[PDB]
């Protein structure tokens, strides 16, 4: 569980996205497992614009921030999970460390801030959601 507050958008991975973030929805996708819904209150995280392939995640599973190397944000297979079944979700960075189901919404962070959110993995990989390429985030 866990969630991004940049401003008055609080972003989450959609399969774990309340009733409440659809009541006040912003931005949707499934094949990127991120949603965006509106908020009464600026949030107190910022949003990293980068091509770091490095930085820390929370893993919920453990209690750690573990530092990691990440990939660059493209196309990846998932396979059968509580939520989804055996898929392929885009927009998806990988890097080695402990993920189960349930680290979704951890954090990842590198020197310019938030960089996305754990979504996929399986057999000690971790996948995270890229918010950097979504710079809407900032404003409005
Ligand atoms: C971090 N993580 N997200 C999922 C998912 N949403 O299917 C997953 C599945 C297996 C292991 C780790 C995982
Ligand atoms: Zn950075």
């Amino acid at each position: 569980s866990g969630a991004i507050y940049v401003g008055n958008y609080r972003v989450v991975n959609r399969h774990l996205a309340t009733h409440n973030d659809w009541a006040n929805l912003v931005w949707e996708d499934s094949s990127r497992d991120l949603l965006v819904s509106s908020t009464t209150a600026q949030g107190c995280d910022t949003i990293a614009r980068c091509d770091c392939q490095t930085g820390v995640y929370y893993c919920s599973s453990r209690r750690k921030h573990y530092p990691v190397s990440f990939s660059k944000p493209s196309l990846i297979f998932v396979e059968a999970s509580e939520y989804y079944p055996a898929r392929y979700q885009s927009h998806l960075m990988l890097a080695v460390g402990h993920s189960e189901p349930g680290d979704c919404g951890g954090i990842l962070r590198c020197q310019h801030g938030v960089v996305g959110i754990v979504s996929t993995g399986g057999n000690g990989l971790v996948g995270f959601a890229d918010v950097r390429d979504l710079l809407w985030l900032d404003e409005e």
